[PDB]
């Protein structure tokens, strides 16, 4: 068993992840800044497929049009030198004090207009660099108090913003799709579109829903105590999993962004099983923060660990589904029956089917055990490589 | 200030609420069963508008077709005697052991067929009694372990079930709509459609989405640590708030179903403000459990408290919105600007607007305080009746 | 690698665990009751060391003094027939409606007196059967509302109860110790002594603290989002880990009592590592509920899984600590330095040590990485059996 | 009803609270720094009694011995000019990168020695300024991963540190006591001594326990989903409430530090009731952060709101306890009986009391309702000023 990643595994990382300097709400940075070129090179050596960026990670805020040009050219050369791709980009609408009440849903109308112009400028840059997905994380869209934000008006403003971005992309003929990244809270007390479900429901109200999907993050759904593989299954069912952010989280608390596989390990196993079996073909993107206890050697070790843990879990999930004892257990728990229509015979035949009600033996049905505990222990054995 | 409810306030209660005998997972019942007729009469005396029921609350499971007839006739006479209405009904698909792996998404296909027939039978009864809304709470739809439930297949089965019920209602020409009640967990480890957002997104995939809305419950969204007024605002924005369940919950733990106003009192204030200001016109339904510490006098006191606390909060929220100091504060925090379109001028004019980017003074914008803390203290003063 | 338990592994189970009939707050029992004799025999065949009981699990509430005698004799014969031991016993002070406001801290004084007499009667029975530890879980001690319970008076009543039980045991010359089992909530809204920490602090205020320790349960500390291995380390540090309850829990929600190893698997690994390395010598007791989806075959599979997962994790934790690469990593992260006194030289020498402050190079110290991410990935590799 | 604070209400604020510049983990500061002298003056005008500080709030880290002298003299003059007191001080052992793995429990021994010297230096300064309480918040004491911290060794190091500080204070003859401030997590993944209970238990293992108490913070116990008034009652029962930090928190999430009265309003009511009725005489200290949405006018409004909400709740709790209808309800719920000993007659008389068991009517006892819901609605009415 060797678990070395290759660019064909499509592992990607944000510039902001390995480049996080370790500033947290109670302390100063513990690491120096990383040159984006440096990160691209180090990640390529680790076996990564590509990188992602916020506008402000690549071009420092307030850069002159020409300093801009210069930063991009250096970056493009590093991409050329290494074979690294840029599959996704996003906008920083949360760090600058002007976004303290939000970007697209700020109460001040002039700030909402600025937020849109800042976004459109980076969409152009993303397309140039070849990105196929443009992510939006509305980190400042929300409130700490009840009267500060009329949420129906804010949702109108949010729809207005995304509809305009969709108009722009279509008018320019760009081949790029949008992905909304939910988070329930932090840094705002409550953030709008707090879960995968709220984001999926919102998308259905946009003018061109086909251009929008979700970019769920493992830790964010877990901050609401939700089951991440279930949420991803709903997103896949809807045809809306455009991208995904992988990391780890230990429960309901502040957003930890631990390396993937840390946090809830069994959820990571069921997630990998689902992604691989559904044939998800997008990037396996890591949105994580190497802990501020680490020096740069620790940063690269943490990034390598993300990829390693994905490949180990992939191997264990494949072994699980391939095991004939597990296929027998699946039939014993009637997963095969779950996949069959309830009533392909139609409503009238169901209504006339006396075996469905009048003469249904409910006591016999109730006595049938589901055998889920044996199945789950087979999954545990596979995960731990303890199959005897 | 007098806070007496009248049937015009549209307060409703489930039979199962005041009739809960106090059985919990660690203990026996502490109260005798209540005769549904008794409950209808006592609730009418308290000023309630009507009652709701599960099929099994009104007709004990396994009743003969004629015992059935008899239970309904007694109930109808109590409704006639008191003027009480029956605006909503629902199905019990969770108590009987045959539903231990779910009703609509049970792995066993014969159980899913039985679940549909049990539901259809009660829809007929609901229409007869005049209900306008039929609620579905999929309490057993979910799993304790990862391999027990393929969630895409389960969502296919769930869609299949709701599509069939919609076919039935339309074919019968019934004027009744469906409302899905989300809950994140309990009694299953994770329940499918765990929040208002997931339910709204699911509805958009049904064949006739116009027949389906949500029935959110205060405590259930709070079990995921979510902001209930925000979720209700999203549901109103979508035109899908068909019904609502009011109660109290203290945080992320087991489903407490405390009387309304208990639990998170400020959230109750912002909820009432939103409902009243959005002109929600459905029932104000209480889905609550009088604590098992109480005798029947305590049960009626708890039910009266539900209604009282709604009317006090209604008065305080109205006073808040009517106060000219608060209207000035709202303008100071630019709630008026939030309600104005960001770019009614259109995309091209936004792109050509140099005041939106090239010459936007971001530092000046960032320095503007939002004045949210003064506004929130005005709301606190109003809530506590301390306005000086 | 074979993972078969033997009675020498000291695995124990409560009668109430495999015997749980599957009644939950939303549904009826799905399994018939188990005869305690049946359970003892089945558990012995699985490799268990012994069983535990509540008074009411073994002798149905309200039994005549002679029916009592009969139930105990049958039980003792099953113990004799199988070699099974009874290391712990406890009292049911939560199921009967008379305990709806608590046992030791009920507001009614006559109920508190009854609670003490019911307890003392079972202590006598526990000693007869050879138990060394008597557990107290104050499941009903607490409140749903603020005014219902003066908590200082309730703590006085709680101390009074435990002091009296300690007087009784000493006066009778019994060799038995007490263990308090914390839980933060459920079935009460908030339960008194909600965590391992509150229980340890309370014990220090009893008249004979040496007779009392804690019986922490994995899932219960996790219901407060706490780190269970940390809490156990504090209990070991204090010399108060008298017993332990092993199971699994997925986060902050209702008390799931899943089989051990389910729920937070990495926490289970760090717990086993700590128990084995601290040389904890008491029973490895499982307080778990086989899910109500299961028939009796599923019940025994779930119980076997508890033991299996302990032995797999024991093997992986031992391999981790024995690996020379891990010992090197531990030194690299300065775990050796953590175990050395900070200032064995004493206060004055610390005050006079200029290398401790005046001439301490804080920048050099701050630049040293802790190398925790490499260490944690070594632990992950060991846990998953992926060491290359 | 007028709710103006005076210095006699003993309201205090940390320099770091109104002086928080609004830097959060996702964004830059939104406010300029405040001169400590400026804060003292503004707080005095608001009616505050005094201020508290971390060493680094008052003297910027790395200050020369003489720059030090200068900062203190300016501060002392502002205190003299306004009549403001300094009742508590504390050490910053969390911001500087050298504390990234902790201060007292850092794995590096030289960092632990530095942490102690930095603390001792500020204790001297605290005594000079008249502080009576010295707080310790071990924000960096903890871990993100299982192997990084042996918690028994860390607790040995923690005890060693506090024992040395107690030696120092006694040797110097200072009249100052220590208060440990628990927090469950953030900025570390898990923090040692995570709740009031763990801190109380730890204190009992110090060499001179009488010198140490707790400084609980409303939001911190709520981050573990615990009931703060209950925890404070346990701390009062133990004689260990040396100080308290007041603020608001909405549930289990990141540490919000909202103004007092925000967050869980009913918990704030029950807390004030308990503090006032137990005659707590220390400072009413606010550890809060004015939201980063605010300008300086908003900062002062938020600080004023802290004090206002305390005085409103004080008035409502006093009215509640003074109301004869409430005293009757308290007797009806048998709070009077809770305060009476269970068995002042002693163990033998309890054992011989047949009314306690043999002839106890359990059914009659069980039928008695506790009347807690009526009592809680009286408390609600009082809180909302709706008593009819
Ligand atoms: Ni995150
Ligand atoms: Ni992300
Ligand atoms: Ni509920
Ligand atoms: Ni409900
Ligand atoms: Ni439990
Ligand atoms: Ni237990
Ligand atoms: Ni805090
Ligand atoms: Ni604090």
């Amino acid at each position: 068993m060797n678990y070395q990643p290759t660019p064909e595994d499509r592992f990607t990382f944000g510039l902001w992840t390995v480049g996080w300097q370790g500033r947290d709400p109670f302390g100063d940075a513990t690491r120096r800044a990383l040159d984006p070129v440096e990160s691209v090179r180090r990640l390529a050596e680790l076996g990564a497929h590509g990188v992602t960026f916020h506008d402000d990670d690549l071009i420092p805020f307030g850069s002159s049009d020409s300093e801009r040009e210069e930063h991009v050219k250096r970056f493009r050369q590093a991409l050329d030198d290494t074979g690294m791709k840029v599959p996704m980009a996003t906008t920083n609408l949360f760090t600058h004090p002007v976004f303290k009440d939000g970007g697209f849903t700020a109460n001040d109308r002039d700030v909402r207009r600025y937020a849109l112009r800042k976004t459109i400028r980076n969409i152009d840059l993303a397309v140039e660099l070849g990105a196929e997905t443009y992510v939006a994380w509305g980190g400042r869209e929300g409130a700490e108090s009840g009267g500060a934000k009329d949420v129906r008006d804010a949702l109108d403003r949010m729809k207005e913003a995304f509809d305009l971005l969709g108009e722009y992309v279509t008018s320019q003929g760009y081949d790029i799709r949008f992905a909304i990244e939910p988070k329930p809270n932090e840094p705002r007390g409550d953030i709008l579109l707090p879960t995968v479900g709220h984001a999926l429901a919102f998308i259905e109200r946009l003018e061109r829903p086909e251009l929008y999907g979700v970019n769920p993050e493992v830790g964010h759904e877990q901050m609401a105590g939700l089951n991440f593989p279930h949420g991803i299954a709903q997103a896949l069912w809807a045809g809306k999993l455009f991208h995904i952010d992988l990391n780890g989280q230990n429960g309901i608390k502040y957003d930890q962004d631990l390396r993937f596989g840390a946090g809830d390990l069994r959820a990571a196993f069921w997630l990998v099983d689902l992604l691989e079996s559904a044939g998800y073909s997008g990037p396996r993107h890591f949105d994580f923060k190497p802990p501020r206890t680490e020096d740069f050697d620790g940063v690269w070790a943490s990034a390598a660990g993300c990829m390693r843990n994905y490949l180990i879990l992939k191997e264990r999930a494949a072994a699980f589904r391939a095991d004939p004892e597990v296929q027998e257990a699946l039939r014993a728990s009637r997963l095969d029956e779950l996949a069959r229509p309830t009533a392909a015979d139609g409503l009238q035949a169901l209504l006339d089917d006396r075996s469905a009600f009048e003469e249904f033996d409910v006591d016999a049905a109730a006595a049938r055990g589901m055998a889920f505990e044996r199945l789950d222990q087979l999954a545990m054995d596979h995960l731990l490589g303890a199959r005897g």
